[PDB]
């Protein structure tokens, strides 16, 4: 197996662990983060809005034992340090948010690991990756690679459609997003400085900004500069909404005829729903973007149209589903 | 004298009303009617989750309860055409149980001795839809049966007033993150309406639902009827709401500065303006009609061709409440 | 197989019918409720906290399929009125909330079924009954039961053991809950007259009333009269944890001594956990009770001592595994 | 002649503090000292999700922030060692940062230059801990380095007294079912202090917890030393809280009319009665130390041999801060 080792067991970091479980040619061998083993195991056992884990989970002498497997654990902040080459890194999963960047992330590359995926933006000469959407533009050569945005992954698979079907001109998006851990529980100071993010994260409609829709051209080229938007964090934990507004070069478009593009469209990372659902719905699912079909409207005002349509993510499982297959993908071109 | 009023359904908006009234001279809260019993319609007036504590003295007597030594009579009647409001004169009656909102069925309170009845919703059948200072000079004496629109209509109104005006509205659609409420579940359970989403646990979702107040714009502003669209999405703050819309525009090489100072000065009591980073709770109990969110303007161009996005906040349960009052008080004034 | 029907497919029947789903010899062969097909199959799909329905439902006819066996639904409020004489009823669960005595439930029978199991503490003589408590009470011969209530399902084990090995003197319980449908999403007039159920649910401490101590009698009839106490309602959407404060006769009671004879009391109906867990993590689980051992404390002043214990409980899904049980037990005699 | 105070942690307590001491003449806030800048102070004083907007004019100026046409200085300084009191003359530093919550520790600001500490939190080492209308008194002028004691412990105390005072005080133990606070993580997370419970998400548990409050009740009420103990559980509301204590005590034959009576004859500015049936957000804002609810005393008998319980909500922001800025004034006119 390909041996990965989770740098930064946090959200997106434990939630990959758990779906590395679930996919035959990847083992977790190393986690490192800023804590110790009785805390670690504990966060992997036991998950708030994910569930109780599966199998079983021991604190042992170098980390913990995963259903009879070892995993070590390391508490080094800086990734330079990490025994990365005496482990026989492969690739590392680069999950605590402070190395998204090309150069930052090289790190782990002078620690020994072949290569680096990091489950945000980043920026840098590197591939910005949407599973079934762009990571055909890998060719396993690749050693520090972007797994984009929760949102970015909700969107793609959507404008990608809007476009090769429609000829999208422009548009502008509005994400609604369960709060992370980015926020306050209570109004404080913002290691940031962003005002609204200072905010209790539970108790409050949050505007806040997001590069999803801006950035999108890394993703999909021929649609750069098309798309902008922003978010609104809202008090649930997790799971998201998608809502984006078009200008296209076809005329007379229906719901119907963009309903179907969708559909058409769909595969084990674009799914489609006609169900009245909700956030908690999509909570734990393995789609990077359900699209909703009982969202999409059509205004039509003589000649002119405006398109809008939604598609949910859980901005934790959609995006780490997404991420670990990027990530067998990665491993398995090289 | 003053304007004597009753408030039909004490519940959110109703108490409100009642809060907000007590703020305003020359309109007098005489007479209250819901479901209940006065222990409870005294205490849920005193305490108040998202509102704070009431400011004065509530005791429950005989007939009612007093606040601030001043009587309210309160009745428990469901069948509107049964309440004594020939004895009590009443002037206004402001209709907040959510099972009036129509011409017809409103006209009930007429026939039991009101003079006219203002609907704290949108309403069906033959009346006028008003946003005080949008269009409530629009009413000219005549009317017994007004509607005060909805909470949403309130807050997008003057911002689609001032887009249209002053950039000339094509086409546009919204989408209003709201606050959740009393006709959503607790738990996951039947819904009297059927609706399969407000169905859900209320404030434990992000819920889609949908909205009249884009598509019935054109009954506040004739001009723009059938140019917006829209819907919601109810998310688990337990009040204050925010309105987002998209629009297309005949102005050319438009700007996010040319948008903000024309929302700007249009603003005034209804219409509040900000460039503060704000959040929901900062807008609970404000009294602006639309708080409109200079920071969260947004102006798409590609080519010549854009999209120009813009949001207000609303306290769907204050902001609406002050705009119905201010509007009570304009009608009432012409009775005189 | 036992034919059972559900009147009132609520949170705890819709909950008892996918728990019905795992059980050999049990099948819910019609549902009654106040709505149409399309609410029931959606509530039954779909569940906020419980997570999605495991198998696939389809609306028919004259109710619902669930995977292959077809479901009757009625929408008649007067349980009376109900075809239980022709479809053959063996036990009706009654979870609706309006049929919590014995005459009332009665009209089921009248209706043609056979046998009653209400999903509340019911008035009337009639056995009150929590499974491996007191489930050996019923002899069978019973028309009309009760499954007790989610409190009571949590303070019993605990209750038995502190009696039977120290000899309980009294005590003073406080459970803190998951807020439930009988409550105000909004402050609004209450329909039972409850100035503090008339509260907005999700964002309050709410005190309340509740009879689980007072009436610990009639499922261990040897400390009736010894326990009273009360709720605080709280807002997480289900998952709750009765508080026991008690005064015993046995002398030198140790943390230790307590933990141990909780331990040795254990079942699928009674857990124990020496893992500090929260609300979240008792979501779904099916004890009736988790013994949680980090909160045992004892209050030693001369000789006099007061001892403090505390048991989770999935208010929802910790009372339906355990309704199941008495179910089924109850169904296989005669 | 006004008492010039620092306040150490602009935070929760830091920014209530600022609020409350606008009512208190002869005290000033001259500085404040956190880790970020005067924009975000600024903006964190002006709203609060909670509490609600400051109504005073804030404006970020070159030394800090202007407070209606007063002056406060700011720094960005983690080290209290370096912070210019000596300079600024400061009386009192209220420390609020959750760093210092120890004597030694709290000395930095001494060393520092400023005259006296008053930290809002319970601290080790050898000083007095204070809860204001129950032990203040013991301040004799010469304490250098001073604890406010916990929100719980304000809340408990005055009801633990008049208990012992009143009827003798066998032993007892409590639960404190607390608002989550800013030591608690968004979402489950590694957590700062190793605790396990205190790391997953705040907002979507019921949280068990430790608190010295009970336990460490004698540093406040000398005569019950080791006679009280307790834990919290930390649920999802945002501010409010409720400690609930059983209790054996010696008078005997005990009723909850005798219990409630002798809490109402105790009640002062810093210990309110209620026999209203009120909810965790009907505190939110409130003054007193602890509000004694009547409504949740229970008795139970069984023989001669009795439980007895009480019941006191406090906002854990406002009737704690309420509290540490009666004993700051308190302090500060000691030596005058
Ligand atoms: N949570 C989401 O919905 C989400 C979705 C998609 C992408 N992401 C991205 O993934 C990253 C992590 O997000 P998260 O929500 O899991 O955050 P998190 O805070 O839950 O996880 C971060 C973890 O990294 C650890 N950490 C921080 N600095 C470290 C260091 N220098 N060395 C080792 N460990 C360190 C922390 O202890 C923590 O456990 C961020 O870049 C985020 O943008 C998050
Ligand atoms: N809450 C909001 O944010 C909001 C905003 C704008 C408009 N509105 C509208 O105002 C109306 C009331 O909304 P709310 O949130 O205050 O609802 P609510 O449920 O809080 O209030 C309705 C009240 O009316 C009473 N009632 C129902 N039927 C009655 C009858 N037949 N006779 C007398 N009393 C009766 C109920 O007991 C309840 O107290 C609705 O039409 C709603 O759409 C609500
Ligand atoms: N929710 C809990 O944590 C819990 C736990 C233990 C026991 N219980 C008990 O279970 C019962 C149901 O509780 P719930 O939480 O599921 O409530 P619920 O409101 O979710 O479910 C009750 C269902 O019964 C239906 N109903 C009401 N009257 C009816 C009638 N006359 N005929 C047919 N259907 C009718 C309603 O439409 C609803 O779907 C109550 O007795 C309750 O006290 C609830
Ligand atoms: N919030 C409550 O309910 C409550 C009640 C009573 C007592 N307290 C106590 O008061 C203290 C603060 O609590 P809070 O809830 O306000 O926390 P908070 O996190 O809101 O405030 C702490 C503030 O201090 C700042 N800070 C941290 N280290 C600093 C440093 N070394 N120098 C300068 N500033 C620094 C932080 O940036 C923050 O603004 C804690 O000891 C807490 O236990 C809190």
């Amino acid at each position: 197996a390909v041996k990965v080792a989770i740098n930064g067991f946090g959200r997106i970091g434990r939630l990959a662990f758990r779906r590395i479980q679930e996919v035959e040619g990847l083992e977790v061998v190393a986690v490192n983060d800023l804590t110790d083993d009785d805390m670690l195991a504990h966060l992997l056992k036991y998950d708030t809005m994910q569930g109780r884990f599966t199998g079983e989970v021991e604190v042992v002498d170098g980390g913990f034992r995963v259903n009879g497997k070892e995993v070590k654990s390391f508490s080094e902040p800086d990734a330079s340090k990490l025994p990365w080459k005496d482990l026989n890194i492969d690739v590392v999963l680069e999950c605590t948010g402070f190395y998204t960047d090309k150069d930052k992330a090289q790190a782990h590359i002078e620690a020994g690991a072949k290569k680096v995926l990091i489950s945000a933006p980043a920026t840098g000469d590197l591939k910005t990756i949407v599973f079934n959407t762009n990571h055909q533009e890998l060719d396993g050569s690749e050693t520090v690679v972007s797994g984009a945005s929760c949102t970015t992954n909700s969107l793609a698979p959507v404008a990608k459609v809007l476009n090769d079907d429609f000829g999208l001109v422009e548009g502008l998006m509005t994400t609604i997003n369960a709060y992370t851990g980015d926020q306050n529980t209570q109004d404080a100071p913002h290691r940031k400085g962003d005002k609204r993010r200072a905010r209790a994260a539970a108790e409050n409609i949050i505007p806040n900004s997001t590069g999803a829709a801006k950035a999108i051209g890394k993703v999909i080229p021929e649609i750069d500069g098309k798309l902008d938007g922003g978010a609104q964090r809202v008090p649930v934990a997790t799971g998201s909404l998608t809502e984006l507004t078009v200008v296209l070069e076809k005329q007379d478009v229906t719901v119907e005829q963009v309903n179907e593009a969708m559909k058409n469209a769909s595969n084990e990372s674009f799914g489609y729903t006609e169900d009245e659902i909700v956030s908690s719905d999509v909570v734990g699912m393995t789609y990077g973007s359900l699209f909703d079909a009982t969202q999409t409207r059509v205004m039509s005002v003589g000649d002119r149209q405006l398109v809008k349509v939604a598609a949910w993510y859980d901005n934790e499982m959609s995006y780490t589903a997404q991420l670990v297959r990027t990530l067998a993908y990665l491993a398995e071109l090289s």
